């Protein structure tokens, strides 16, 4: 082995990131503006635009489920508050007429009286939000929701990095798979236990557990770019979540912050101190205040359509068929 | 698959820039102040320097298009003005004497009379001038063109960036392929659409769909020094069209710009906001002043010429036969 | 041969660092808490915490090592003083109770009679410290303190990069094997010398001599982060060894110091100029300040705790068998 | 092909750089103190110390190659200058006693004078000077000086960085062969020209073409650091020629410099405008200044017996035969 030891599996894979690949042109037949963004959240449901917004209280309350409903995606609640009061944002963005919305659980014990009030308020998904779902318990999670409430409710698990752990979430149930393990723009779980996967790799290892099972996944975390968006989806996910992308935005809880005659929000971890008030996996920080989210989401999927036309691609579909360049660190 | 998923074909190459590779020296009877740097433009048009100006408005117009066919190259006029501007300048080149000069047209509805415009007006090359060349619109307006008006002028195609993208403006005519998907100094396509190709491996795959039949490729974007020329004709190219590398010069539009007690020019992309008057694929910047084009077309012609020199290349046709070597980051 | 000569041998391997992999996570049955870190030191010590601190004057002497001893780890007292001080340290750390200690000691003509004086001041572990092992007076020492004090004293010896320096050092009988030729933080072996092995190929390779014997491996040197320690402990290693990330605690020797409104503490190799009082393969330099020892081991316990949580390691032995992915620059 | 087109040999071989490798340790009994550093020069001189100066002025004159021959090294004298002024070098060295010295010469039309002029003041090495010496004009130079003054001085030529290229100087009849097409601190050929080749590389491919015939390599350029030394003569080399860091001694031509408090020296490409007096292939910069040349002798000739000790090397033909390990970007 020209790396060391005798055992070839020891370093298992070649880990590639967005900033690794580019997608190459195709023939082409499509333009920008008649291409069709639409595509599966999850088994069930289809959104007019592939987009989520992450389940952190710097990201996502009611005022952003809300403008990410209207803007054809859709938001995840956080848990970071009482069930009460996160079961009572869901009625908020339901009294604002027929718009979906999703919330996260945990597994802890409190876990499935949260799960049941957020049914009892309407939400349309439930998110079992953790950081490493190749676990008994969280797959008994998910597969006791879908028995319970599976009829009226479509419940995502993750996250997950690998082929072997999308592969027990299918078989537990879930109508979506989430994919990110360490790529998050506030993560420091790389630095703090050495673990993680880079997004590209990892999104195309378990696109291959899920994919043949109709089972679509869910990008999570890593995303710098709209272009990182269009990287995702040709890897096989079929949809993105985005959080430093849009805790920028007007709609997002938190501050505006002036710091040397520039504009910023504040944006946190959910596993930095702050959010769990200790070995925290994330960090407290900021990112340029970047105006009204119905703006931002028109840029987001203007470089999206840019890319299906470039690659030929009519629908999200198609787009999971097209092709990457590995790229060098010169380029 | 080492890169993940059962797909050899999903990550279809490595792709290589300039920065990649240095030429080899090799056995030599060759003076650079001997070699001859003559090469064709198209199948019909050779030029005494294998150089050409870019088609945007912060380059070429009627001044620029004069002194680069006085230094043996030619220009290409921008098509971002009125018709009977384009027109006019095109007029204004042909009154300094016998002097070659191209014009940009697009595919739209104004295209053709454009087109016939500027052939009224004495133009020798019109260049057919998209971001994506291989869809049937633009395929079909090379073939019109080169059945219309195809005697008297010669007719480019571009851009592209694959072997079959290449092929297919080959079978509809065209006289010259022009190569460049992304790599350009002011471009934003590779973040905003994740879209692109490095080019000495867009240029390889181009010439290998081009040179068969005679067909010249000219490359087009991401030339940051007079070494970068030496490299894209070594790879199989013809020409390089250069953007960023003239538009210091007096002869380009726009003022000079002083900041911080230096010189600057204007010098942006054509699909900038700015340019276009939305999502735009390229910012608006500024090079540092270097003086008349004369004088800068000197130095990278002498660039050229010592690359001659080491490889042993007597003409052009014998550089495009020369080897490189690829190095490292630490390189 | 690709890379130059027609010898395959001559570049006999492909170096990876920490920084070239990540720990890939695993099905799980292990919460962080519940995990056992406990691990060989050498054939017949087992630590509660796999850690020992460096044998350097600016981070261990008799209160680093009662520190140390409490957390559950170990210290290695360094041997830049005389011998009748260093074995006063030794029994300063015996007269604060039942704690584990080990001391460093070289080749030289002095070597012997120092460590006699550690035995009789009844010091646990024996260090023999160089910066090349893999030589007949290293070996001979070795050997000849395991027959002579072996059944009362464990017999370290290092430091080697090598399968076959290792290999070597087992047949002499030591006790553990200490790996580290060029990667410490304030090394200069590289550039001064041109000399050195990436640690995680270097802990491959000797863990691939050192297992099969059932000899302990200790990492020693480049360790970062926390997350370094589950790195080098998954490539095999049973101890990793730490200087710089423990030479800006309050236990470390040393004054605090103030530079631009932030606090630091000196930190510099046994074989910088300053030390030595030639030609110096370390430097002198600063680490910010970090507080109390406890509470530094608290945190990097804390990382290796979630990476075995990740991994699903129940033990360290479970940890020595878990996978990597390798990783690019832009990653 | 992986990177592009249909032709496996248009990128022939990936080359490495110094700072792309590591020499691995080995089993040795060599102390550093007692290693034998004397090497071939050319196949009838061999020196105490494996070390020459670059013919450059603002290296070597008259006192620089003084000093380098006190120190067990050799100077090569530069030849921007008259012929009468250059040979007056040559004598003011040989009338410090029975002090090695050689001396430049072109290829031009005064070059054969300049050579006469230089054997009739007692020169022991002439050097063909030039950038590339794969050409005829160079190749008779070497064999005509080696014909006429082959018995009472030694002729080495250069500089080459491809296996062919040594061969045809050794063939011509070469006492030594000089390696280095585009590395050198202040070279800007890879820029402007495109053309080069890493060091390791190139020294690997020219000594497979100059051992088999007993033709000593000389290793010039791209050296930044001692170890530096060390890899060369591992790759290969017998001696090594140094710019950059001989620049900034006592010895060397030109003034010292203060700027923001600090002191350097000038150090100058001589393709550069400044020596020369177009398009130049060097720039003129600064180094920091280092003080007396045996001083910095002593410490390049320390890390050199360092890499000795570590390898097991005895002498240099010993240290010829050590491995590499490659390493990445991290590393
Ligand atoms: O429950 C947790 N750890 C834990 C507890 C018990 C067993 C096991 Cl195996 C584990 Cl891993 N944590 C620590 C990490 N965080 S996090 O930083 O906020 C975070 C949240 C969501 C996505 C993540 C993606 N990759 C990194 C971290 C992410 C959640 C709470
Ligand atoms: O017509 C366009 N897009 C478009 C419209 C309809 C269908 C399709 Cl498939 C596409 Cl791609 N654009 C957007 C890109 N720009 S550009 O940035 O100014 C530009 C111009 C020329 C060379 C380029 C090389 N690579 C990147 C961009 C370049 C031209 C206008
Ligand atoms: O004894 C020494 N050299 C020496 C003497 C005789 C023969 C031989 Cl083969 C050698 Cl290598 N030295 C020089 C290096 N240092 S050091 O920098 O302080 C140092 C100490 C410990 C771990 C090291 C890991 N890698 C680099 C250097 C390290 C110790 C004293
Ligand atoms: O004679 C020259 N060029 C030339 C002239 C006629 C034919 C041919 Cl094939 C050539 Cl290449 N030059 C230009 C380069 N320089 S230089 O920059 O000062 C220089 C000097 C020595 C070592 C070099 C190593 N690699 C790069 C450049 C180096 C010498 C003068
Ligand atoms: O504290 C944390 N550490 C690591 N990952 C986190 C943390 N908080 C949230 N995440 C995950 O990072 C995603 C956002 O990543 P981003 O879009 O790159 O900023 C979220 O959707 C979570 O999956
Ligand atoms: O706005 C833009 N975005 C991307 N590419 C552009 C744009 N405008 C012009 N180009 C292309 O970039 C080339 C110039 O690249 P440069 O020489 O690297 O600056 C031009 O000839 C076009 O092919
Ligand atoms: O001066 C030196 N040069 C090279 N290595 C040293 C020196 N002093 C100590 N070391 C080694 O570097 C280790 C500490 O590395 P660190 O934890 O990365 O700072 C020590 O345990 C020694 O093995
Ligand atoms: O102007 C120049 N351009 C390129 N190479 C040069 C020039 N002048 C001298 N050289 C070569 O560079 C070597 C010095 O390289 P250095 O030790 O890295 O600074 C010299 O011995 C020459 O072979």
């Amino acid at each position: 082995v020209p790396t060391g030891g005798d055992d070839p599996t020891k370093i298992a894979m070649l880990g590639l990131t967005f900033d690794d690949v580019l997608l190459l042109p195709a023939a082409s037949d499509v333009l920008p503006a008649n291409a069709d963004t639409s595509s599966q959240l999850t088994k069930k449901i289809r959104l007019k635009v592939p987009l989520v917004s992450s389940a952190m209280d710097t990201v996502t309350e009611a005022r952003m489920a809300i403008a990410m409903a209207r803007a054809g995606g859709m938001g995840v609640l956080h848990r970071n508050l009482p069930v009460a009061e996160q079961a009572a944002q869901v009625e908020t963005v339901k009294r604002s007429g027929g718009l979906l919305v999703g919330a996260a659980v945990g597994v802890g014990d409190d876990a499935w009286e949260r799960a049941m009030a957020l049914r009892d308020a309407g939400v349309d998904v439930l998110v079992v939000d953790t950081a490493h779902a190749h676990n008994r318990k969280v797959l008994d999670m998910v597969h006791r929701l879908k028995t319970t409430v599976g009829d009226e409710i479509e419940v995502v698990g993750g996250n997950v990095a690998t082929r072997a752990a999308a592969a027990a979430l299918v078989e537990a149930g879930a109508d979506a798979v989430k994919v990110g393990v360490g790529p998050g723009s506030i993560c420091t779980t790389r630095v703090v236990a050495g673990v993680g996967a880079p997004q590209i790799t990892a999104i195309l290892e378990a696109v291959a557990a899920c994919a043949p099972h109709g089972v679509p996944v869910i990008a999570d975390g890593g995303l710098q770019y709209s272009g990182d968006i269009a990287k995702a989806l040709a890897a096989g996910a079929s949809t993105a979540m985005l959080g430093s992308l849009l805790a920028g935005t007007a709609e997002s809880p938190g501050e505006l912050i002036l710091v040397n005659g520039k504009q910023f929000k504040s944006y946190r971890g959910m596993g930095s101190l702050g959010a769990m008030q200790l070995v925290p996996e994330g960090i407290e920080g900021r990112v340029p205040f970047r105006g009204p989210l119905s703006t931002v989401i028109h840029q987001l999927v203007g470089g999206l359509r840019a890319a299906m036309g470039y690659t030929g691609s009519a629908t999200i579909e198609e787009l999971q068929q097209a092709q990457f360049v590995q790229i060098t660190a010169a380029g």
